[PDB]
């Protein structure tokens, strides 16, 4: 066995955060961990935006392993921009330590006030090598060079609000984590964890979809035609200008995602993509999706996919297996 467990905090299944520490002093910052980026990133003592005030701040001169970079860094992320400089220090995950190129951040005005209002300090990303800024190897792909790890890979259990904690496994698969069978799907490319899948909703098809499979994403995302196909008629409500769709939550016209492959089938019934429940009046729901165009047809299975699935991001063989979480640990 072994593995490095890095336990992930729930915040009402909307988000989930994981710490890790910076520096040979471990000074600790709360994290987004994100399949969907590749550069870590931490709020520097040196930062005095209005963002910054409330987080944990990296302190670079407290720390021996510390190696000066300097190159100025700017990140743009489709929800806003922190800038900085690159710095390299050491980087505990778990119970495992590596020297690690980072971005320290000192401008986040850019990423308010989103920022100011978030309990993260920082985001560490868990994609492929070319998905980020400064050629900055995998954090996994390094610890296994490393020998300190078993395998290339890394594991998501999300952690279910009220039902129970979730853990970001680096090393090995651990059943514990799943049922039933867990099912490879191999990587239509090495940037993001992209698989391609059938994607299919009522009477709604789309044939060989890209998917990115997202621990940063909160919510399911749809090509917006797509989804203007398979609201017609359902009972489900667009509040204009936002991207909110409200339904009742017992409306019973509310479909089920299909996505397949030769390999395997992975649905999603409403009761994984409906928050709210008991809300405003009645029994009003939120569907945690929203729709969103890429060039090419692509569907992000963020959170809600991954709460329901047990999901493997293996680089040594370039895939996703995906599995049935088990409902508690
Ligand atoms: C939280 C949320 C809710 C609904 C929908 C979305 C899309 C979403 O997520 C918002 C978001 O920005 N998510 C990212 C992580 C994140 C989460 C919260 C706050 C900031 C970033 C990350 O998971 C996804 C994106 C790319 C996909 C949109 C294709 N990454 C980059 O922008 C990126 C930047 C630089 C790179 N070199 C590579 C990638």
């Amino acid at each position: 066995s072994s593995n490095d467990n890095i336990e992930l905090v729930d915040f009402q299944n909307i988000m989930f955060y994981g710490d890790a520490e910076v520096g040979d002093n471990q000074q600790p910052f709360t994290f987004i961990l994100d399949t969907g980026s590749a550069n870590l990133w931490v709020p520097s003592v040196k930062c005095t935006t209005a963002g910054c005030l409330t987080k944990h701040l990296y302190d670079s001169s407290k720390s021996r392993t510390y190696e000066k970079d300097g190159t100025k860094v700017e990140m743009n992320y489709v929800s806003g921009t922190v800038s900085g400089f690159f710095s390299k220090d050491l980087v505990t995950v778990g119970n495992l330590s590596l020297p690690y190129k980072f971005i320290e951040v000192i401008d986040t005005n850019g990423f308010e006030p989103t920022y100011t209002a978030s309990t993260f300090d920082g985001i560490l990303g868990l994609g492929w090598k070319d998905l980020s800024i400064g050629s900055v190897d995998p954090i996994v792909v390094e610890l296994k060079n490393q020998n300190k790890i078993e395998n290339a890979l890394f594991t998501f259990y999300l952690p279910v609000h009220d039902k129970h904690t979730g853990f970001l496994t680096i090393g090995g698969i651990e059943e514990r984590f799943y049922e039933g069978p867990l099912t490879y799907e191999k990587l239509n490319h090495d940037l993001y964890w992209q698989i391609t899948l059938d994607a299919h909703v009522g009477n709604i098809s789309l044939e060989k979809a890209n998917c990115i499979v997202d621990s940063g994403t909160s919510a399911i995302t749809v090509p917006t035609d797509f989804l203007n196909k398979m609201l017609q008629n359902l009972d489900v409500i667009k509040v204009p200008f936002l991207p909110f769709y409200v339904t009742l939550c017992n409306n019973s016209k509310l479909p089920t995602f299909e996505f397949t492959s030769e390999n395997g089938k992975y649905t999603l019934e409403p009761e994984y993509y409906l928050q709210h429940i008991e809300d405003v009046g009645p029994g009003l729901c939120m569907l945690n999706i929203i729709g969103l165009d890429f060039p090419v047809p692509t569907f992000i299975l963020g959170d809600p996919f991954m709460r329901k699935y047990f999901t493997v991001f293996d680089y040594d063989n370039h895939s996703v297996g995906i599995a049935l979480a088990k409902k508690n640990l």
